[PDB]
């Protein structure tokens, strides 16, 4: 929302897993594969936008929100897709939860 671009990376490490999230949602307009997993990057790329939970608070759920939709719809990550999913994996702290 507001004046959005496009970025690659940046200092601003909050604002980069909402750039990345972004990404697939653009190669997922109208995808003919994964169609409800969207609502997760979707809701979850929102939050990151509320100054209430932290951006590695939220993102790490995340992984454990994908990773549940994955085997429900038997949905599959592109290459590029389980790549980006390593990005806000690196920063975010709660990596032992995985």
């Amino acid at each position: 929302m507001g004046k959005l671009k496009w970025f690659s990376g940046g200092k601003e490490r909050s604002n980069q897993a909402e750039n990345i999230i972004t990404d697939l949602l653009d190669d997922l307009k109208t995808d003919l594969d994964n169609e409800s997993l969207k609502k997760v990057l979707e809701n979850y790329l929102e939050e990151l936008k509320q100054k209430s939970a932290s951006v590695p608070l939220i993102l790490s759920r995340m992984n454990l929100d994908i990773s549940k939709a994955i085997r429900n719809d038997g949905v599959t990550l592109s290459d590029y897709q389980s790549k980006k999913l390593k990005e806000l994996t690196s920063i975010s702290n709660i990596r032992y939860g995985y």
